[PDB]
């Protein structure tokens, strides 16, 4: 494994990308951890393995309470592995946070190139 020492963007972004939200499978997993660091909240994914051990997939689920709204949000999703499952779960919390107005559309530009 490896990574860069800094990140930058100098590219343009569409106006409709602020209406659909730039939250992706990985940028949502980051944004849910950012929400937990800013609010002093903690959350861990509940997993369930499905299928036979020679050909399996994983379900992942999470539920969190929002003290700034007075309610909670829940998700349950699945991938071919725990990473894909938790990625799909995170995007399902983050797109409910965006729908309820706890967050806005992400600043990262189009994935088309």
């Amino acid at each position: 494994g490896s990574s860069g020492s800094s990140g930058l963007e100098s590219e343009e972004v569409d106006l409709n990308a602020g209406l659909h939200g730039n939250w992706t499978l990985e940028n949502a997993k980051a944004r849910l951890n950012q929400y937990f660091q800013k609010e002093k909240i903690q959350g861990e994914y509940k997993y369930t393995q499905v299928g036979p051990d020679h050909n399996r997939s994983f379900i992942a689920e999470m539920t969190i309470y929002i003290k700034q709204l007075g309610r909670r949000i829940f998700a349950r999703e699945h991938g071919s592995n725990k990473k894909l499952a938790a990625q799909s779960c995170a995007l399902s919390l983050v797109r409910q946070l965006y729908h309820l107005g706890v967050i806005e559309a992400y600043s990262s530009g189009p994935s088309s190139g």
